[PDB]
């Protein structure tokens, strides 16, 4: 389930989490707009830019502490609260988390394993309906 999947991500998380990032931004390349520097690489030079593979694990440091803390997929209002505020996202909608969640559940279904895709589903409409009562546009 959603518990184990945490703990899945959690034992390759560079790995996961460069692969998921890549699945968003090919699926929704307008997205590279919020990030200028990663327009005109492929996936093999995203993963040599030394703040992709930084900034895309510390990404998925952070919503698998959020997952963590989550009950039935369900987040905490006070881990909303810090996403909103976070300072980056200064600029950064509903639907930019909306869609990294559905470039997520299409990597989990497309694998090979037991992953809980109606768990992640649940849980990014859960974190994009708490970022809407947090205060994101
Ligand atoms: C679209 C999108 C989506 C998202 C999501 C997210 C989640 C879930 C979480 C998060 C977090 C974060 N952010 Fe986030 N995000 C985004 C965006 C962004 C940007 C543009 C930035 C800046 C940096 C770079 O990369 O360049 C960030 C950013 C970010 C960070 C740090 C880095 C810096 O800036 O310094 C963090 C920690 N973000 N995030
Ligand atoms: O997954 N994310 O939201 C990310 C991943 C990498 C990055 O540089 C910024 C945001």
């Amino acid at each position: 389930g959603f518990k184990q999947d945490i703990a899945t991500l959690r034992g390759d998380l560079r790995t996961y989490a460069q692969d998921i990032f890549l699945a968003f931004l090919n699926k929704y390349p307008d997205e590279k707009r919020n990030f200028k520097n990663y327009v005109g690489k492929s996936d093999q030079e995203l993963k040599s830019m030394a703040k992709f593979g930084d900034h895309t694990e510390k990404v998925f440091n952070l919503m698998m502490e959020v997952a963590d803390r989550a009950t039935d997929c369900v987040p905490l209002a006070s881990d909303a609260s810090t996403l909103v505020q976070m300072k980056q996202h200064s600029g950064l909608t509903t639907g930019n988390f909306e869609k990294l969640f559905v470039a997520l559940v299409e990597y989990m279904r497309a694998s090979g394993q037991s992953f809980d895709s109606q768990s992640w589903d649940r849980f990014g409409k859960n974190l994009v309906s708490a970022l809407s009562s947090a205060g994101m546009k």
